């Protein structure tokens, strides 16, 4: 199996990024879907409502805010810290369009992150706004995850 656990500030779109991956198609403390992907063991995602038995055995992290709210970037260094050294930088962060685009837009539709945090790779999303095709980043997500484990017998 892979763990991957969603991480972000409230009303981020971490609940809508989830099910969206999953395959199917307010907030809640946890809710895991399951899904299989296979290109080239299980798929389980852990939306977190914005956790130390919720971090345990983490294998990813997806980190998900709205680029609209001030602050939102310094509060995924808490989710960094609390969930975190549990992973690497196998951490995906999505710059969701929850909203129509008002900041975002332009030279950091992707804006600026913390320095920890910079250096995970960073994607511009959302379901019906200007995005990224992140469908791509979690498949290729996933195939990191598994590779490494064996691959250093
Ligand atoms: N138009 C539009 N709205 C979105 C989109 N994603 C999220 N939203 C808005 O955000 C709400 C759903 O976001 P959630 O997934 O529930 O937020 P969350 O990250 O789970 O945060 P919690 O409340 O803590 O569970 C909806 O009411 C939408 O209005 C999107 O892609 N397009
Ligand atoms: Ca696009
Ligand atoms: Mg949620």
């Amino acid at each position: 199996l892979v763990k991957i656990l969603v991480l972000g500030p409230s009303k981020s779109g971490k609940s809508t990024v989830t099910n969206f991956l999953a395959g199917t198609r307010e907030t809640n403390p946890l809710r895991v879907l399951e899904v299989e992907i296979a290109l080239d063991a299980v798929v389980q995602l852990w939306d977190v409502g914005g956790w130390p038995a919720i971090a345990s055995n983490a294998d990813g992290i997806i980190y998900v805010f709205n680029p609209e709210v001030k602050g939102s970037e310094k509060e995924l260094l808490l989710w960094y810290k609390n969930f975190a050294r549990v992973t690497d930088g196998h951490s995906l962060i999505f710059s969701h369009h929850s909203s129509l685009p008002e900041f975002a837009v332009g030279d950091n539709a992707i804006p600026p992150m913390p320095k920890q945090l910079q250096g995970i790779r960073a994607l511009e999303t959302s379901l019906d706004y200007q995005s990224d095709n992140f469908k791509e980043a979690f498949d290729a997500l996933v195939e990191q995850i598994i590779a490494s484990r064996l691959a250093a017998e």
